[PDB]
């Protein structure tokens, strides 16, 4: 297991370290990939950004930081890596995250949540949306597994 | 490695199957946890929802579906599980997802991205935010790893 | 100007009052439309929810609360209303919101921001995405106004 | 009524024009404010960006484009403007947007939705969250209008 966490890291922040900390728990090796990002006109040089994130990550023993110019998917290929890591710039899922907090000190503890972004097709599918279609005797056949469609709709 | 994907699954949809497909690739065992959700007044009974998602997942050999009443964090404890799986109901990160698509058929291929939701503190931290503070000679000491602060700020 | 803020309001919360407060500043009349939502199996009756939100909004003189069964777009038609109001369940735009906060007590003050959700086509368009396409000598003709395309691309 | 839509517009895109089109319908005058954004190292000069967005907006008769260096809140003050316009870079609210689409050609038609970002406090408040607290005999007094608290909780 290799995971890759790519970014510009101009400079590395506590948010980045948090994601590195959390994701490095999941792979045998986490590669932190520092993109040149010449187009972004970064404040700090590629060498400085690499060295800084190296300095800030040396406590994570299974983390290796590497600089690259571009072609992230080919960098992934070189590492035999099929899994990338990204931080969200959106906060959502508030009720769930509230329940997780409570757990994370008095109940179970230290539970991580991994988020999966829906495919474009699937973003417009939810159980609620399907139930509404069912209620209005509409066609939900394109929205649910074929194994269950006969059990929830007819004629 | 055990991961848990909890939900009401009233009924299971193609979005759920996609998340089960993608997340089951990551754990030795994926537990799909079907919550009673009495409060939501579900359309289908707990037994029906469990049986339907079982029927729709029987092709994923490392997936086991289980019904539960509540106390998700304690269900996680029972499985020695420290990692939960969730689907986002937001689509974001469009430029990144556009680049991943291109890769995913002509470049590398089939790369997954795992998303990490920022802590409340960290949502208000970005490299751009830090650079702006630096430029206005402000205090960024609470926003970046202590290992790098002396390299990006002074006096 | 009539605006409509629809919801189930089961029960009305401080979040709802905040949105009513902010949006009522924008219309000659704000109609708060309380949906029956029989499908959601609400905790409080439609009558109770209407009366509660009425009680909680009576200080906003240009707000009128009305119960309805469904067909929101036709309710809008009845009011000659072409503008609906909704609260986001996502927090995003953190750098911008940080700058707005600072302003909102020491600079200008009390500035509201109205957010517009992009069309499905347009979510995958940004200036950054366009610049990247330009750089790789790609086709951006479908992404920018025709008035400017000749000024940013050729051959 | 003056509204301000600020941005870098490097270059103006169809997404920007859509937001200008939709928001200009709402104010007596919409000011499109083109920020220098020297820090972003823009591809096109400030003069070019202003002239391009002017060219692309000349059909919107109540739109005026103006260049500025910074201090957006003070630019708002100069215009007696208390309302800013922004496009979301997140797509959410899928069930609602699906219902709006259907309406927008066979039902009512051309209904706009204005989105309001919740305050930090209020993001963690929803009716569902309040109902859950009620059910567990918890304290919801900080989450709902004081006018209704006695009606939903006691002792």
């Amino acid at each position: 297991k290799v995971g890759i966490y790519p970014g510009t890291f101009d400079p590395v922040t506590n948010g980045h370290i948090d994601i590195i900390h959390r994701s490095s728990e999941l792979f045998e090796k986490l590669i932190v990939a520092v993109a040149h990002s010449s187009a972004k006109n970064p404040m700090f040089s590629l060498d400085e950004r690499l060295k800084m994130i190296q300095l800030a990550t040396k406590s994570f023993k299974n983390v290796e930081c590497v600089a690259f110019e571009g072609l992230l998917a080919y960098l992934a290929k070189e590492y035999h890596c099929k899994v990338l890591v990204r931080g969200l710039r959106v906060v959502s899922d508030f009720e769930y995250e509230l329940q997780m907090g409570y757990a994370n000190k008095s109940l179970n503890h230290e539970l991580e949540t991994l988020y999966f972004m829906p495919t474009l097709q699937n973003a417009f599918i939810s159980s609620s949306i399907v139930r509404s279609i069912i209620a209005h005797k509409g066609d939900a056949s394109h929205l649910v597994p074929k194994e269950i469609y006969p059990l929830i709709s007819k004629a």
